[PDB]
């Protein structure tokens, strides 16, 4: 969206994990059909995210880390992202509306 416009921000979930196999937890777990939240919850340690369900929802451009975006930004359909390696850790994007 716009600089700074109504709809600049993206609606994302994620979930933070150390290891790219808890990433994969979350990914192959999602496929259960199980709430993201319930995942982010469980898994992530993103606890502001956890408290969120890993519902980041809306959030500005360059704010995360590029791969996060960039994983936001290619699955804005709302397919599970890859894990999403960060400064931070892994993280597992999903799409949120």
């Amino acid at each position: 969206g716009p600089m700074g416009s109504m709809a600049d921000k993206i609606k994302c979930s994620h979930i933070l994990v150390k290891k790219q196999g808890e990433a994969l937890a979350v990914q192959e777990r999602l496929k259960a059909g199980e709430k993201f939240g319930k995942l982010a919850k469980e898994l992530s340690i993103d606890g502001g995210s956890a408290k969120r369900d890993g519902s980041l929802g809306y959030f500005g451009r360059g704010k995360m880390v590029k791969p996060f975006e960039d994983a936001a930004f290619r699955l804005q359909v709302g397919e599970v992202s890859e894990p999403v390696k960060s400064e931070f850790g892994y993280h597992v994007i999903k799409r949120l509306g």
